[PDB]
Formats: structure tokens, sequence, C-alpha cells
């Protein structure tokens, strides 16, 4: 249950999706055509796994969902 581990799963339940469809490299506005819920979902997943509460800018950059696993990786370093 690595960082990224967690990670995907957390988005997984973001929204709904498999692996195949959240691929690290994932999209969102594409993948998941953006939903609110995903947006919002990754306000409270990281405000529920680290109390980071993600805004809107940031997540915006962090719109994939690599990108859930490089800032979280912070956790370590």
């Amino acid at each position: 249950s690595t960082i990224e581990e967690r990670v995907k799963k957390i988005i997984g339940q973001q929204l709904g999706v498999k692996q195949e469809e959240v691929t690290n490299n994932a999209s969102f506005v594409e993948d998941l055509g953006a939903d609110s819920l995903d947006t919002v979902e990754l306000v409270m997943a990281l405000e529920e796994e680290f109390d980071t509460e993600i805004p809107d800018e940031e997540a915006e950059k962090i719109t994939t969902v690599q990108a859930a696993i490089d800032y979280i990786n912070g956790h370590q370093a």
C-alpha cells in the first residue's frame, strides 16, 4: 500500500474508476471529463489523508492522477 497505491485507491473512490482508467498519468477532463466531485474529492481526499486540503489552483496543475502521487510523495520527504 505504497503512496501512489493508497492514492490511486482514494482517487478510485472519489469517482469510481478502475486502474486502467485511472492510469498513473491518467487525466481528468479527458479521463473523467473532470467531475466536480473529483476536484472536490481531491480537497477532501487529501484532507482526510494528510489534512492538506488541496485548493483549486494547485488542483488544476494536479488534475491528473500521477500529480496526486508526486504531491503526496512529499509525505515521505
